[PDB]
């Protein structure tokens, strides 16, 4: 079985983590690392053999750990996701992997030749509405894809009203997601447009995105995140030359998760049924076809179980290096210049 | 009673005018001027009492002939004491543009741009919103004009005959005339299917310092439409699906005396959804607005027997090329700042 | 003005006739015939300018009636429709007579009189029908080569008795659809049936699927089922360049019922739930769905056509063509056990 | 032409009774009292003929004037009414007519000598909501009715807190105007069930009420005010022995005049065609009819134009007497016991 | 044996093995329930001293007594169960609960009050909201017949008042066309409002029987539907699929008090509270209002 | 373990996707003379033998038809059983589980719908009614039986003198019931997949079973979700009980296997015999006709 450990035991850990763990049989998470022990929040762990330590050393010179997960704030995350790749342990980083494009790619390079896995934390490629366009792309009935345009919107009028530095923005704790997938999927694109700012105070950190990434001529995808929507966009809106496939209603892991309703319980990451996406398309005979896509079951554990298999059973890693590395040079290069602006992506010759 | 000529005859005057025309019981068709007269299509109306010539001298007269030789019959009539009502495109370049203007200015008579898509119902009603202004800071708006014709547009040419020109030129004028001129453009014109062939797709934006933003947009390759408008403000939305359908039911044959014309069907009316100053939700149906494209007429008769101001104003026609062209100035995806 | 009387005094006249009359100044109501007078709904008419007379001689003797309606029962139709006839126009409700003949003998034995003489065909005007009727003229969604007309009821245990073919469901209510389709795309040049009792095999007619075939393309529909819970549509159309389907019935009869009468604003309003659905495409290939506001629907617009054909010599409004050829597909309809067919 | 006055020149005067009269013809706004004159909300009506005045004699006096509007704070109206009545003026009175049953009483007897009219300003009466039931009972197509339930929520969780007079609470300040349409088309019931309260602050004035009005043994009537309802309830609901109507959404005047959009411009007081109520019933024949009914417009100025009819033509008026006293009575007694209580009516003498 | 016997039983019991029928002469007439381990179906019993005796005599052979309280396992009910326990719509501060009908000129005829409308159906919207919210600190009732002005109620309006904050009202009427949503729950952070009862009777009367495919099986038309706000303060608007019913569940308990010992599906506490509301909702002429004391037993 | 062969290749959509599931059966040989490799390519690579060789697949367990038949090895046409497999459609075996059940009472009418809008998409066996129709009329005649009388309609309302491409059949089981199999290939706005009116009320359908838009996709049956209908078109029952009260609900769709068929005897012989003969007594007397059975 895989043993893993980690360093931090905040919000996310408690959240998109350890809740799902509590069902991987194959994964042991022997010891978290926290800067202070907090007994009310330690205790329903050490109930089992987890062990929380404030010496950081004390996990990274344990033997027993094959791989461990850094979900501390931001501006950690380099010189730990290094110190633990020293060690002969695999790392699993939480947004941003990195924060320039150079020590992500320095980080990859590193865990090659110790013969270890680093990986960012994607866990919402394993989100109902995403894991449904995937699942329609990928029968391609949709035809030559031109189109796909991916939205979190919040109708938070007020929210972000102060200056920061752009990793505290939209585009850098939720844009990454969205780009994240979309990469994934479709790869590196040529050319990227970049709208990013704040729609209620001038030079505040950013509470709005609208990006393009152009692949070829034809195809372009869109991310876009707004705090002023009203009536919300579709989650995903997908156009293809033989058709269409529209979704609204996101994801429910994180509303369930902050309603005290965890993974184990019945019917959790279930869509509802109003919200399956439509399909409207023609095919060969031209016969018009327009039917609901029951959506896929959105499932964060999946991640810790693609790791599994790719840590103990030598499968291809969930998050490629190329991806990965893109994800933070389109993110870095939105503030290359001021918005709106144009630019463009070389090949990744790693 | 305003009397006025028509520049052509093609498909557009038997569609967008005349049609209206016969019920402008103050507005006279004295003659229609065309190269190549067709009786078939011609005798119903000089059966009314329109004449044709093929030559020229009598005060307005509508260009609706190839968009080519607007500009040239263009100040051509100005030079004539008469006053223009010229189709899309207005005019080549900015310059010429400005031009008409100023001889119009200096000659006595009223030059304008035909922009018939202002009295569109799905328009007129993000209008309405707009103006009581009960969605508070508008921060977003997205006009579209989709089809599904997958292999229709698929030849080079000209940037005067694309769909950002075409289509384009229509979405981006009644924003403009609503909320002025954009600081800065987003272009992404090209052709989803041939390289090179002329654009048959766009995405462009117009940016209103850091709260305005408005994107105008047009793909052929769309089976499930988007809503007509997406309007966002600091207190809701309004999402309005269904385009108008004037253009349909005159294609059915339908003219604009008959009943029902241009009236919008009660599942297309738009939705709003905005809280009130207590913090109540709301959500209601907004009436759509009647569609008339006789409305240019109407109001352009206000303008030069009344003296009333113009529907299209000069910064917006300009304005209105400016953008137009420099989406070419070069390649896409560019970016483009406008100045007073 | 036009000056008339009514032979019956029952639940028809005093619904689609009379309260429709109310506004209809140009047209005034003399005298009206009854086996037995009810004063209870003589009153509020005799206060206005209307004899009831119990003697059949006192209307039809007179001098200035110059048109009546009949609205007695069908087995008194045909005689009674002769009384009229010879004297001073005649007005009959459903249904006209029970053979072509009859029928043939009434209508020429008029012109041989000088007299107007046309069926009742109220529901020419109904919403519903003007809709399917309005798209289409309009024809956009090109030939039709298919309608389904509807006039269904839930009603089990509602027909059990037998009787003439007079009394049936065929000539109660398809006169009605019937009617009206013919009004529009003429004679037919065949005819199918399938007429019966769905459950009990001796009483009269109480279903009916009837069809209109003209020529190899359209083939339009007629059907009436005193058995349906969830309906069918009011009217299915189908064309070469899309479809319009339409739920919901004409209202008027409801808020007739309800006591609405048709001077009330709103009286037959249809509702927006009910508008006709059409999706078609243009000579671009695209495709359009929208909804038809259905048109407002008057059974009074009758005597207002009968209004002209007696006093302006209008075009009358129900041909004698297509009374004929009501009657014709309406009495061959039992002329062999169902299923049958029948050429014209 | 009738010619009247105001007695205020607040918020309810500038939104629920000028705007409306800026279109009836007939009518003549000559003077407004004030004891202070904003010139700016003053000057539009002042480019018309209407006179502003801060001494109230200067309207009282006027003989041109034959009918006033008492818009001014409620603890004043018995005051005013009054000193309006002993002029030979009729009296137009904002909620609530008067403090007492026993106030009530007097103003409406001092009015009947004194030879004007008086009676309370029910604009509510003429909510397009309301007006569709009252249609469809009137129509009796429904049968006997036999429940009809009223609804005004709201979704203002600790909106109120503070504890205060009863004339306060949402009974007084909304209960008068379901109550007061309900009982303008049934009239005066047997007896009163009442459940009133605070569900979130104990002793904080009712923001909370449930009252039902008994007719007979047949039928009832429940008015409910909650301001803790995220999904709606159906603003009406009848019942009757032949079938139902159910109402959704409310009447869109004051939002509309909220913000901003006057009673002459355009879809004023028309319902939303997705809001009009439904009815299911059956025939006499058995057969059922599931139909919308077109909602009719909605029009706080034919307050006005009935008044007008009274004043000018001798026509009866609008709010009976009656119906004015047991507006009072059953609002006073709901807080003559602790609730949930019961209250018997006896037949009225006036 | 009869109606319910054949109904709601039996059929659950053909597919249970630890159990095992064979005899049948515990559904005796409403009018006779008190004189007959005991299962008694309901109502329970007629009076509250007739039910606490009932009940404490079986405490003194050693057997156990609990009332039949089956729609316990409604599906709608346990949809809002569910939603309740997980509490995202905060503190419940109202809730009706509906069973009506469009019956009219059904009940025209007078008879005892235990074979009324609140008692042979407002024991099952009454029991459910109790076994969740508890005893009441106060009732209110509107019980009467709405047809015929002395016959036996076929109509009631009850609300159960806990304390200040929350209110849960049960009502009955058999004149409605147009159906009100099954349940209705209103919370400080939000509501849950479902259409659509539980489809086992529909099945049961239509021959399906509860061992095959589909049954008790609820459609996402009726699905409840939970709109609420969380934390952050955005609003939710989201579908619940309905738990699958099943009457037999009550069984699976009581075979679990008396062979396993388990705890009683239906508390003591509750089922007294039970008919004591029923008895107070006609100790005067309606409407009325009846304060609840403290049990103690 | 049975072996089996197939007389014929290309089926590549209903049928192999199928089995390749169902452990007890294998095939063996596809007659063809002409199997070019360019498609039989995927199959070939499975552990099945491409041959062309008459007797090779003639001998060796289960017109063109009276060749396998005369040999000792069983045949299935499209034991001796004809190919329905639509008979495990999503819509079929849902308005067949309502009636098992029939809480609707007795059912006296039901059309059965299959159309297209292929404007200019155009012998007896070319025809549409044919090749189509026997599918909404097999199942149908499997359900309730053999029909008293027959009524016909067949034409083509594209081209006057054309193949037909349309038809309404109806199949009048004495003087209640009456089933009625329509197709048309001008419809732009369907009608229910299949309509059904009862005593006690109705039940109606709309979308049709996936399966085959799976397949013309690129989703194979063994694949999750294949098949599944979309609740959006659950069929709907409206019906009253016996009590009174007017009961309205969605109908899960059954899920369609067509796979279901080769588990199978489940085509009756009188159910085949009497299914070709309205086939053929269709086109005796021109149209519109009718004709009676025995």
């Amino acid at each position: 079985t895989l043993t893993m450990g980690f360093i931090g035991f905040g919000k996310s850990a408690n959240r998109y983590h350890l809740p799902y763990l509590k069902t991987r049989n194959n994964i042991k998470v022997k010891t978290i690392f926290v800067r202070q022990i907090n007994e009310e929040l330690a205790a329903p762990y050490e109930e089992r053999g987890v062990y929380f330590t404030t010496d950081l050393d004390e996990l990274l010179n344990d033997k027993e750990i094959q791989v461990v997960t850094i979900c501390t704030p931001a501006h950690t995350h380099y010189e730990l996701a290094k110190k633990v790749i020293l060690a002969g342990k695999s790392v699993i980083v939480e947004k941003p992997f990195c924060d320039t494009v150079e020590h992500a790619k320095e980080l990859l390079a590193l865990g090659r030749e110790k013969g270890v896995v680093v990986m960012p934390y994607q866990n919402r490629r394993f989100d109902g509405d995403f894991l449904a366009v995937k699942q329609v792309v990928e029968q391609g009935f949709l035809g030559d894809i031109i189109e796909i345009e991916s939205h979190i919107d919040y109708f938070r009028p007020g929210s972000i009203t102060h200056e920061a530095p752009k990793e505290e923005g939209s585009f850098y704790s939720l844009g990454i997601h969205t780009m994240d997938r979309m990469i994934s999927l479709f790869g590196r694109p040529n050319t990227v447009t970049y709208d990013i700012r704040n729609n209620e105070v001038e030079g505040a950190v950013d509470n709005y995105f609208d990006v393009g990434l152009h692949y070829g001529n034809q195809l372009k995808i869109k991310l876009k995140t707004n705090h002023i929507v009203a009536k919300d966009y579709p989650r995903f809106i997908v156009h293809g030359t033989n058709g269409s496939f529209i979704k609204y209603g996101e994801d429910q892991q994180e509303n369930d998760l902050k309603a005290g309703i965890m993974p184990e319980s019945a019917g959790f990451g279930e869509d509802s049924p109003m919200y399956y996406g439509i399909a409207k398309y023609r095919n060969a005979n031209g016969d018009w076809i327009e039917k609901q896509i029951k959506t896929p079951l959105g499932d964060y554990g999946r991640f810790y179980d693609a790791a599994y298999d790719t840590i103990v059973n030598g499968a291809p890693k969930l998050v490629k290096d190329e991806e990965a590395v893109t994800n933070i040079e389109i993110l870095e290069n939105g503030f290359a210049a001021p918005s709106p602006s144009v630019y463009k992506l070389e090949a990744l010759h790693l």
